[PDB]
DNA sequence: GGGGTGTGGTAGC
DNA sequence: ATCGCTACCACACCCC
């Protein structure tokens, strides 16, 4: 048990973190997507028609750890006990879940304990722990089986376990469903062997937006090809407004305030004008909607393909801290920023970079809320504060950084006993080149 | 037009 | 017990 005025607490914390090591794989996938293709030219054209293939594991997480599972848990059966893998009992957040768990309403991100709710009787949930390594090593076989079947133009991670792979047709072949029946199902066994029986789904398509749709429909273990050409009322009543990309919850309340309470994009769809659209959720979430509604992406959406170097490029660099924050003095506090700084500053070094910009910010104890959160450690009901500094030199010096991150909590002045939470953010990221005569 | 700030939401989830 | 992370875009509202 480490305490977070311990010098092993950041160490402790990342290691048993779900949500650090799904930021750390994507991050690390990127920079690896970045180095693999220094020279080769990976890019889409206004020339090219492509095929986009959306490609993920069914309930990632749950499926590895079924498949390593420890003695305790070998008579376990994936296809008929609810599993669910978290660390705890309680108000421990369910990572994965199977689709046994998901016939009953459960749902990645619930607590145990409302998960269990929904049980009937005679009906136990099974709880797998975490296995962080394996859920690793089966995302490498999923990326090496991707690049050795070479039928892909541009593999783009998006994930741990997703990837969006790009198919171009050249204008002499002719691309016919069948041809890419057969092609989700080559991927679909290739990586099942592969992963030693993990399996995924894929969402076919000449969109983003509608091979991320064709995915969910396909879910669990199938796929689903659903070209622009084939669009129908069918494939739109299928899926709630919350599958659509760019709404999540506040965006969902909002579209459904506004037009009438849709049940599916279906409903929206008939139901919605583009100029009350971009009233009720904003400009441009607005008119990406509306693409979407059209099986189209956006101009933001589009870029991964074009430009893919550049949008995979890392423009900042930030860890968050929001559980097991209890500090009893601005002292224990301090040197809790200086591990956080001198933590982010290696990352900083090893991609030989400097910031120019930097940013703290805090959750604090709302006045009202209980010293101790419903789950244990948690921060409970907070509000955020940030500030940010622009440094005078682009620098990597600790000294420099670590007083100017200690400013800025002074600056907001937040009690240490009603800390709750602390994010520490490098902004604006700078090369270090070969001539640094200044 | 250009620049900036802190807040908020959502993509991974 | 329990491990509620991270990056980026968009917005409202300020400066000149
Ligand atoms: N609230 C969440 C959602 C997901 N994950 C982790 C566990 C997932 O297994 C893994 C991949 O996320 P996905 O969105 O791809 O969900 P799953 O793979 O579990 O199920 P599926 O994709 O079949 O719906 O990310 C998590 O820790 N907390
Ligand atoms: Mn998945
Ligand atoms: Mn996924
Ligand atoms: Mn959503
Ligand atoms: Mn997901």
């Amino acid at each position: 048990i480490v305490a977070c005025d311990d010098p092993d607490f950041l160490t402790s914390y990342f290691a048993h973190s779900r949500l650090h090591h799904l930021s750390a794989w994507k991050a690390n996938l990127k920079d690896k997507f970045l180095n693999e293709n220094i020279h080769k030219y990976t890019k889409i054209t206004d020339k090219d028609t492509y095929i986009i293939f959306h490609i993920d594991f069914d309930c990632f997480f749950a499926t590895v750890a079924y498949l390593c599972r420890s003695s305790s848990f070998s008579a376990c059966d994936f296809k008929r006990d609810p599993i669910v893998v978290c660390h705890g009992t309680k108000n421990s957040d369910i990572a994965s879940c199977n689709y046994v768990a998901r016939s009953y309403g459960i749902k990645n991100g619930m607590w145990v304990s409302q998960a269990e709710k929904m049980l009937p009787n005679g009906i136990k949930l099974i709880s797998l722990p975490y296995t962080f390594e394996q859920f690793q090593l089966k995302s490498e076989a999923f990326y090496s089986t991707l690049k050795r079947l070479n039928i892909f133009n541009l593999i783009l991670p998006i994930s741990i376990d997703e990837a969006v792979c790009v198919r171009i047709i050249p204008d002499n072949i002719h691309n016919t469903n069948t041809l890419n029946a057969r092609l989700c199902e080559e991927i679909r066994q290739e990586i099942f062997q592969g992963t030693n029986g993990c399996t995924v789904s894929i969402g076919c398509s000449d969109s983003l937006v509608l091979a991320r749709l064709a995915l969910k429909m396909a879910k669990p273990n199938g796929y689903n090809i659903t070209f622009k050409s084939n669009l129908s009322e069918e494939f739109w009543s299928s899926f709630k407004l919350d599958d659509l990309p760019g709404v999540g919850h506040s965006t969902l309340s909002r579209l459904e305030s506004t037009f009438d309470s849709p049940h599916s994009l279906n409903d929206l769809r008939k139901r919605y004008t583009l100029d009350a659209l971009k009233a009720s959720v904003g400009s441009k979430l607005g008119m990406k909607i509306h693409l979407a509604l059209q099986g189209q992406d956006d101009e933001e959406s589009l870029k991964i393909l074009y430009d893919p170097k550049e949008v995979l490029q890392r423009k900042s660099l930030s860890i968050d801290i929001n559980w097991g924050i209890r500090f009893k003095n601005i002292t224990q506090v301090d040197l809790f920023i200086e591990r956080g700084c001198q933590y982010l500053l290696e990352k900083l070094n090893e991609i030989n970079k400097t910031t120019s910009q930097i940013t703290l910010k805090l959750m604090r104890r709302c006045k009202d809320a209980p010293i101790e959160p419903p789950k244990y450690m948690g921060m409970g009901r907070c509000d955020s504060f940030s500030r940010s500094s622009r440094l005078g030199i682009p620098t990597n010096e600790f000294g420099i950084i670590a007083t100017e991150m200690k400013s800025l909590y002074r600056t907001l002045g937040c009690p240490p006993m009603e800390l709750r939470g602390l994010a520490l953010q490098f902004n604006k990221l700078v090369d270090v080149g070969p001539d640094n005569n200044q």
